[PDB]
């Protein structure tokens, strides 16, 4: 009767979840805060959308949750050691809890979404603006992993890969302007410029990955990663009857190498034999053109984000 | 000029997706999907009678978040089969498994919208999934943490039932919470709930007596017999057989031998099994003697609850 009662009393009650279950499992997520950039771009698009200031912190707050926990995610799936010079939570914590509190996050970001607003049609575009972009983030991520895991199965081109960054590093930068101009009380749609942006970011990142070491440790080359430049040069070698080059490529790339010699082989296959550092660095600058044709601050800023 | 045109094309319009794109992502998922949970949908249905387009958009959410659950549950816990069958992430990866998992829960979430135009009534679904899934999440959360930092933090009985209303219970509660707010027609939640924790504790209970795989033990699970097992040595202040289960845990063994030896602690010396077949036996007993139905509204189900 007293078992009963005490598991009566159970049942018709909220679960109970206390403050140090919370601080306990949050622990991956607080590891990587310790890790601006992202508010000043958010800040310098409200002078075009003009969201009060309390309603701007919370679409900050969301934008940082939903950044931090695709980090966290990123860097198991990409068995990542390191993330801006320190220890990745995951090898700190666990697999598991990281899993698991990533998700978390993204749920508390959703929560989040009601607290933009009181009016229910507005709330409801809210949510739909924030599922389609997170649809389309993990349907990008999971192109790029796919054509990383089962190399040598598909070798996307350069419009293919163009695809994948739209779906995946264009999905945060829409889904923060979309929710703006969505809540604005203010001319044309930002979602041009805000896509040119996110592929202008990926590039430059999937870039500079690899200049940085040929003059960071080109973790890219060790994780397999499809980049512009390893795109550009797998097709270029294809294409230009490169046999041997291309196949190379392909077994270093397959080594999950963390060997500095051989990365820079490839690196300088890139730099001297299919000239993909030269492509790539011309197609960036060409795509910053599109724009320069505060906002130049961000884009020189942009590996900051 | 061709290249800006392009590029022009490509940031105006909305990111390609192709339905071979969408088949790519999906095989982890179409691996896990080679039932007993629709029939306890269509019995509650019988109380809630929903429309039938509509209890079936119901079934498949319960089908997208309970398959993405399991996927991640099985890399969370390391475990190499789920139902006689090689584990998903052992054949795509861990990395497409756990983007594939996360990308259906949003599936799952789209479908909700399609459950109601009705503004308001769309904003309680879309609570109800919110909530249900930040609870699944704080519960998995914690049953994680004991094992991970184990010995650091031993449950009692009554944090390990708190655990499982959160773990076991979101599901539960997400499905029947979404019925009652879209019935046509007293909340069956707590009758949920109960379910919840009859499914967790015969779960954690057969996986020991099938063997007498139990892969539990492999895993290190703070269990309900081993949370008992563990609470019951420290109590009768029996030192050696509390750490001796406490390092079979941590050893973390596929040895039949060694797992055998703990389960021969848990029926000798605690008596853990025999206690928790008595537990559920009398969590049983709660339905199935509620003559005034103060938690029902069947007996089936509850005698297939393991199939869930
Ligand atoms: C209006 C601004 C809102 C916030 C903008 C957020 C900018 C960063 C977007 C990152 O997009 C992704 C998507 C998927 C994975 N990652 C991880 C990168 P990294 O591991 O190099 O830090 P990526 O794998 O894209 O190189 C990044
Ligand atoms: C009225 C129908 C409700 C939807 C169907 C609910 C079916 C049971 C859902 C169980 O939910 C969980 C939550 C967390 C983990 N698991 C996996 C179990 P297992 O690995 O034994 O399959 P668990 O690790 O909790 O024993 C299952």
């Amino acid at each position: 009767n007293k078992m009963e009662a005490k598991i009566d009393e159970l049942i018709n009650n909220d679960p109970v979840w206390s403050s140090q279950n919370e601080s306990l499992i949050s622990k991956p997520y607080n590891h990587i805060l310790l890790k601006n950039f992202r508010l000043n771009l958010i800040v310098q698009i409200n002078r075009v959308m003009n969201l009060p200031k309390d309603q701007l912190a919370i679409v900050s707050q969301i934008v940082e949750l939903l950044h931090n926990s695709s980090l966290l995610i990123d860097d198991i799936e990409d068995n990542a050691p390191l993330r801006r010079g320190q220890t990745t939570s995951h090898l700190i914590f666990g697999v598991p809890s990281t899993i698991n509190t990533a998700n978390y996050m993204y749920f508390r970001a959703m929560q989040l979404v009601s607290q933009l607003t009181t009016k229910e049609p507005l709330y409801h575009n809210l949510i739909t603006i924030f599922n389609e972009e997170l649809i389309n983030l993990h349907r990008g991520q999971g192109l790029d992993i796919y054509w990383r895991d089962f190399l040598p199965e598909i070798i996307p081109t350069q419009e293919m890969y163009l695809n994948m960054v739209m779906n995946k590093t264009g999905g945060l930068f829409r889904l923060t302007l979309r929710l703006m101009e969505a809540l604005s009380p203010s001319g044309h749609s930002l979602v041009p410029f805000i896509n040119l942006l996110g592929i202008i970011y990926q590039i430059r990142d999937d870039y500079l990955n690899l200049k940085d070491f040929q003059m960071g440790f080109a973790e890219d080359i060790t994780e397999g990663k499809l980049s512009f430049p390893i795109v550009h040069a797998l097709n270029f070698t294809k294409t230009k009857g490169q046999t041997e080059q291309h196949n190379e490529i392909l077994r270093i790339l397959l080594l999950r190498t963390s060997d500095k010699d051989i990365k820079l082989k490839l690196i300088q296959i890139l730099e001297f034999d299919t000239n993909s550092l030269a492509y790539t660095k011309n197609f960036i600058n060409q795509l910053v053109n599109m724009i320069k044709n505060e906002l130049l601050y961000i884009i020189d800023h942009l590996s900051e984000l």
